[PDB]
């Protein structure tokens, strides 16, 4: 509603950007919880182990029921049922499910991959100034990284900036740890940039920013600073994203302007 999706994101950066100077990345995304040898039991488990779990599920559910704030509670005790129901499953399909959920993690973090290494492709040998790719570090927790290629030095630098005012290093280097997967081997290592400039705290405004900062970074202009952030800039930003959406696709305006 408020929140912006990557669909809006990508919209709006290519709307404000020119595609022969600039190149819009794919989202990169990461899951916000890790995956543990523990987790994965609630699939692997059988006979008495598996019982002890579903016995703990079931323990849950009548606290989780309890939990006082609503909106927490529910969050915490559907993911209980989801798990007894998980439970419930013939051992086969809980096999399938535990596959599923590892393909689409390795999935994930190569799609994370090759989108730095085509943005890094894009500026070291397509001809463009800038590339930009917005990075989702967990549910709407929108943050942006600029991708810049200096030929004279051959030298690859990375702009990242989080209107939230969390570092690049956010939940564990999750995001370091991709650049150095991907791009570490280079004769040169990518030069980091971190802005960190806390510009709202509000998550509904991640995405507003991730926007207004890919495109000044992308075009070598300051991002606003934390002063200039401070208001209703966040609020006027997402009224011009709207104009700038309405001229061309109205639906993702009138999402925009939605309360939440």
């Amino acid at each position: 509603d408020y929140w912006y999706t990557e669909n809006e994101i990508t919209h709006l950066l290519t709307a404000q950007l020119d595609e022969k100077k600039f190149s819009v990345q794919p989202a990169i995304t990461f899951r916000n919880t890790a995956l543990t040898e523990e987790m994965l039991k609630d699939y692997t488990a059988k006979g008495e182990e598996k019982n002890k779990i579903l016995a703990e599920v079931q323990e849950t559910i009548k606290i989780a029921n309890l939990i006082p704030d609503k909106e927490e509670r529910a969050l915490m005790l559907g993911d209980a049922k989801k798990r007894e129901e998980i439970l419930k499953l013939s051992d086969a399909e809980r096999e399938k499910l535990k596959n599923d959920l590892l393909r689409g993690g390795e999935a994930q973090q190569q799609i994370n991959e090759d989108i730095l290494n085509r943005a890094t492709k894009d500026i070291k040998d397509n001809g463009k100034e800038a590339a930009v790719i917005p990075i989702e570090m967990g549910y709407g927790h929108w943050t942006v990284l600029v991708a810049k290629y200096d030929k004279k030095d051959n030298q690859i630098i990375l702009t990242f900036n989080d209107s939230l005012g969390n570092s690049i290093n956010y939940d564990g280097q999750k995001l370091p740890k991709l650049i150095d997967k991907t791009l570490g081997n280079l004769p040169n290592k990518p030069i980091i940039i971190d802005e960190q400039t806390k510009q709202q705290t509000d998550q509904s405004a991640c995405g507003v920013f991730t926007v207004d900062n890919g495109i000044k970074i992308a075009k070598g202009q300051a991002i606003l600073s934390t002063e200039e952030s401070k208001g209703e800039k966040g609020l006027r930003l997402r009224e011009h994203h709207a104009q700038i959406l309405t001229d061309a696709m109205f639906k993702q305006d009138a999402q925009w302007i939605r309360q939440q």
